[PDB]
């Protein structure tokens, strides 16, 4: 109403100043449901919104799509209702062998992998992370006692062939991504997802403050396959984690 | 159960060979309902699918979302299923002062401005739109007496600022239009044997009626089975 | 005396506006030869031209020369003198193991391996190829009943390393074309020419209509080698080809 | 005698697993001098290295020279060494209006418009650095009740090019600084399993006290062993 | 019958291991009209070749057509045919002041505005003379009293467009002249372990007799025998 | 003083118009030594300066630093001191098997692997050698009887990963430079170093005249490693062509 896609008015925000973004308009009730005096408050393609309360004070769960161009939408239009602290909450696969399913991934920084980036900032500018934002999911999770770790997390425009995937309808990928996995493991590359370059460039380069966590369903460098409530569970836990850091960043 | 994020198998395509791939799920459905014998499949994320038949042959209708990354998704995963042509419709803007509300486009090939193209193909590549699908949408947009234009269209990951929106070297270049998701769709195509067409009705020109692309691209479908 | 260096004034021309562009002079005769009154307008460096009628309007048949920046200067001029429909008559290798010596491909964009093209849109612009230009040489080779390959063509600034060429002197290619061939191959590109990426870029950029067709008279990619009067008669073809084409389009 | 510019052993580290990297031998001597024990070991061009101890735990300090190049062949040779935390403490100029001169910036993550973080990563990696580090030098600041700025700094190879000396599109993007070493520093460490910090003190603003950043960088580097 | 497009075989040149590179065939001909027993081999598209003798050695003339693309396969073709030494005579325009028409221009390297060049070799990599060539042109240009100048050529796709035909940055940073050709062949040779070297004469400049060029390049190539 | 790094005044230099530049303040002295009345003028960083005379005329000599960064600030504040002609003195290991210990290398123009050089011309801009520096080297060299190369030089921001070493503390190098070595080995490349492409291209692009000779003192593609002696003897015959060089450019 006041945007152009979310079909949002300003004081449907209750001057929040604070929101929790997830991809999934499943996953936006049940972190909402965390917090006190959950209300729907629009549903419109994949941007579903509700608004809730944390220590008196009004807080918007809204999801952001897949990939970039969804999530910019997202993201544009909600810091013109007012928003100024992202809390990114996924879901991921790992891509370092000693990293577990159940432990938490929280991003200090994206490989620029993507594409609406660009339209923000040159490539030479850094996807980086809020100090603020990164040190409230970290206490969050040790608080929680998840076993944590932080560093980079590659960001592509792509499921497939930007992670490297062979199992698909055509078997190859294109010579800029073949052999990339690799590279990225030995450079300490955590996981991959699609959203995070975008989010983190257009807040660090517009004085807006935004972090991420993850809880890690599965990993593809590991022979064991995930439990069906272990990633359940993880999901829990991840969601947990976001809550307690927008506490301490209100 | 077959695919990561569609929540589609195999044998819910029934044979189908053709998809037609749209933004939104509120255009599949009036897709799908200009066919016979339609049914909703699934519903996960941005990727709404339906099933029809045209000519006794089934097709699918699934929804894309916004921009390259999630189109490629939804073309990668029905292409595990066992489709081979790709049909997009869409809505757009004209940047051409001879192109008018009402009118119909036509792609032969997108300027890329997206990032997805390039997880398929380096830039130098075309994206460029398959001649059977690109004559078939020519063909059923005259068999209903549209006024068509058929040429480029730009293609961004932005909505906003990759539109002008408060450099006009697109125009001065014969560029009919803009939108989001064409680029990463011919060029991951075109790259990868699959054939794929893209239309669009013109619904705003700076410079001066949508369900008739909408029976457009279910004729042309027609002509392509 | 009207351009700077084709020799030619407007007049010259009688008002044609459609040209056919074969790249070597000593076939600029023979394809004007297929049309009524052919006759030798001038000659200069390796632009050859001779004016024809079809159906009663004037054509222009005139040579491009090698490479990118030849072709730019032909073009150009030509455009200057009128001329607004391009129709390329190659012949050429293919690089697909299933295209047969005889058959025809009509190319409906290229790949930009070139430098000239640059000069007229950037990189992000496709060297696409006009529609009903297209659509006629399509036709054209259908009614003469040849077995034809519509898609993309690779355009080189070179014979040798662009192509992936390893017998030559030194027997080495660059990084950038090292297994390029291989990637092409498994892209759907059906043949490797010096040309196209100028003309289609500067055409669609400009205005102007073009489109290009070529005899496969050679596979690197097969082991029987090609017949001497075959490759002649692939020849003729693609002549007869792009005058049947021409005539569509006036 | 076991690398190849610093004429340092292993031997000669006596166990330290953390360096402290300014660009200037006479800002060593001043850092090694608030330790405990400080010893000069070396001193081979540009590469100035003292050995001292905090907490009873070896620590060397190590000037880097001028830019990206010479700071690459410092910490890569005493990574050989042993060496796998290392921060560098610099002053510079601030270009926000509301940093003022003795402020003190902690580097979260740096632009990358050298040359030589591109032989370590490609320009889309991250300049980033460490969370312990970083927070141990934001604890450190605080500890001495220094008003601190933590965020982005751009680092490139001029010095006078480089910051408009006779583009404001830096400032515009928060930008907090400029200086030339950090986008390698960072880069070679969080592409390469080496953990890195950053910080500095305010010795001018074009809009609008360094022995401070001295003392926080030593005090970081106690909370890192 | 050796090579694809010159229609040469080895024996053809009688143990040449030079070649005089200039664009056009009215010019070969002159040129081999400067030397003793001037023979005509062939002529293919773009590509008319002379043989003639040097001090009783062999020498080759051979035009190269218009652009990088047609100059690389007349270079390629040649050294497979055992070429080892190749050198260009040229006529253009300056862009510098001081550089009179009647003026020789020696190029040192070119400024590699090309496509072809890059099927070569990176861009970071020169585009570079044969120190030999070079002073050999430049010997070869006091010779007849020529005034000579040495230095950076600006080597493009275009000749209009890319030469200011309705930026003057090339001029500030000291470029002499604008041409065609001189990047690839400069580029290709020297990356490709063959000498080359580039001569040409001016015949006009914005800022205000071609027998003589043609001279020193045979002149030239005596010296390199 | 009348600079911002160097600290020396206009009068310093007496008028001198030429300077020589090692990398190492420890060779200022030794060079300087070889010419008449050696005077030491300042030393600030890696900026040690030392001033002489050279049949009759003024001469500096002055420490470059390492890298780009450190040469460019060199280079610009001696050039505001009225130096115009500069000759790079150094020692080198070679990237070819026939080039030996003792031989000497004269650079034509280098390959520009580093950041520095961008700051004073785009890429496509050759980092080319004066031609009269080039050859008063190669005469020099000559003259004294040494076994003389003259090509192109790699010039690297990094001595690890940009000269594709690999014993290293993490054994890597970024796709970039893998396989690099063997690239520029067939291009015929020499040698490998720091400094040329910021030197080469600042006085190429600025009006002024550079040069640059090494000796060989070690070669990374030979079994047989270097003498003690050798090594220093190469030095001092290096030092001897670069003074005898600039004794022709006064």
């Amino acid at each position: 109403s006041d945007v152009f896609h979310l079909g949002l008015t300003k004081n449907d925000l209750q001057g929040a100043q604070l929101a929790i973004v997830p991809g999934d308009p499943e996953r936006v009730e049940k972190i909402a449901a965390l917090m006190d005096k959950p209300v729907k408050l629009a549903s419109h393609r994949e941007f579903t919104s509700w608004r809730a309360e944390l220590d008196g004070k009004a807080v918007i769960v809204c999801s952001t799509g897949i990939g970039g161009p969804s999530t910019s939408i997202a993201v544009e239009e909600l810091a013109q209702l007012g928003i100024r602290t992202f809390l990114r909450i996924g879901t991921t696969g790992a891509i370092q062998p000693h990293i577990n399913v159940g432990d938490v991934l929280v991003t200090t920084a994206s490989v620029r992998l993507d594409g609406a980036s660009l339209h923000f900032a040159p490539m030479e500018f850094p996807a980086v992370a809020d100090f603020a934002c990164t040190t409230a999911l970290v206490e969050a999770a040790k608080s929680i006692g998840a076993t944590t770790h932080v560093g980079v997390t590659a960001s592509s425009d792509t499921f497939y062939p930007g992670q490297e995937r062979y199992d698909t309808y055509s078997g190859r990928v294109v010579r800029r991504f073949k052999g990339s996995m690799e590279e990225w493991q030995a450079m300490g590359v955590m996981n991959y997802e699609m959203e995070s370059a975008t989010l983190l460039t257009m807040c660090a380069s517009q004085g807006l403050r935004a972090g991420m966590v993850a809880g890690v369903i599965v990993n593809r460098t590991q022979q064991e396959i995930p439990n069906a409530e272990t990633m359940k569970q993880t999901e829990s836990h991840a969601v947990k984690i976001v809550v307690e850091a927008a506490r301490r960043l209100l």
